[PDB]
């Protein structure tokens, strides 16, 4: 009730910044998440008994994959935390609640393979969900855990508020399907520059929350260079593994996933930053100005990758 979580000073201070790294100590991540909830939302938003129980069941349902794991779950949620804290008059009570949970759950039960690979493998999830295959699985897993005896952190909400916060969460999680992001940022670009962007339009809020989600999901390109560079090892470990499985199906993988083209990774990072990361945080800064640090950090890392190519490291 009047029981709040504290962090060491350095963590207390650095956690408010966008570029915070949650550290190598797995056991502090749940305290870190609860801390962000109490500060983003209130000591009252969730019952501490239930939240802790939900947090730990979620953690257990992330797999020990190189990148799409429990560390990613909490990292993406922290980015959301910082976007919300730098924009706190813009979001409803319900949006603060459901967005931080959405981020923690957004990759539940990920196996480290793309929607594309499930589809070429003919995995049963590809028959159950034709588009955004993994992302619909994630939201389904989320509802699963929410219905475990003792786990419904939303029990105090009215019938109507409950239906809203699940609908926030669901759209939020589908949004992390990067295949949808390009269309969403383009509509957001037009609306912003023709002045028709209206945050009181619910369908506009949806688009904005979507972009927030892409921004949080890719936040590893907005960390300090040594974090970004080591996170890249984890992503390619998954990519190259999936490429190995593509070869096992008798398919040449895209170079992104072919581990015989390690040498061309810096150039591949360059195009990604140009085609995705920079446009994403640009458009996000245009809508939510206090999120400028993400664009500045992304740009800085773009600059580091050009240096890697030029043989300056
Ligand atoms: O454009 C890309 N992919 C999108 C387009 O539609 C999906 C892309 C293309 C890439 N070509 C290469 C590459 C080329 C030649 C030789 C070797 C490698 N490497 C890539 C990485 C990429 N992407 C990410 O590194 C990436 C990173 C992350 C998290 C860190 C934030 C999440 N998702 C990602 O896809
Ligand atoms: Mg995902
Ligand atoms: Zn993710």
């Amino acid at each position: 009730g009047l029981m709040q979580f504290t962090l060491p000073v350095r963590l207390c201070k650095e956690i408010e910044l966008f570029h915070f790294d949650i550290g190598p100590f797995e056991n502090m991540w749940p305290g870190i998440f609860v801390y962000m909830v109490h500060r983003s939302c209130g000591t009252s938003c969730f019952e501490l008994e239930k939240l802790c129980r939900f947090i730990m069941s979620v953690k257990k349902n992330y797999r020990r994959v190189p990148y799409h794991n429990w560390k990613h779950a909490v990292t993406v949620a922290h980015c959301m935390y910082a976007i919300l804290q730098n924009n706190h008059t813009l979001f409803t009570d319900l949006e603060r609640k459901g967005l931080l949970i959405a981020c923690l759950c957004h990759d539940l039960d990920h196996r480290g393979f793309s929607n594309s690979y499930l589809q070429k493998f003919d995995h049963p999830l590809a028959a159950l969900y034709s588009t955004s295959t993994m992302e619909q699985h994630h939201f389904s897993q989320t509802v699963s855990i929410l219905q475990l005896e003792g786990h419904n952190i939303f029990s105090t909400l009215s019938s109507s508020e409950y239906e809203q916060v699940l609908e926030i969460i669901r759209k939020a999680i589908i949004a992390t399907d990067l295949a949808l992001y390009f269309g969403n940022r383009k509509q957001l670009e037009e609306m912003y520059q023709t002045g028709s962007l209206n945050l009181n339009n619910q369908s506009h809020r949806d688009r904005v929350i979507g972009l927030m989600m892409t921004a949080c999901d890719l936040c590893s390109v907005t960390k300090l260079w040594p974090v970004t560079k080591l996170t890249a090892n984890d992503i390619y470990a998954e990519f190259w593994a999936e490429g190995d499985e593509m070869k096992k199906l008798g398919i040449q993988p895209i170079p992104m996933m072919d581990r015989d083209k390690k040498d061309e990774v810096p150039q591949g990072q360059l195009g990604f930053y140009n085609a995705v990361a920079i446009p994403c945080y640009t458009t996000l800064t245009q809508i939510l100005p206090p999120t400028e640090p993400l664009l500045k950090a992304c740009r800085d890392n773009l600059s580091q990758w050009e240096k890697v190519i030029r043989g300056e490291e």
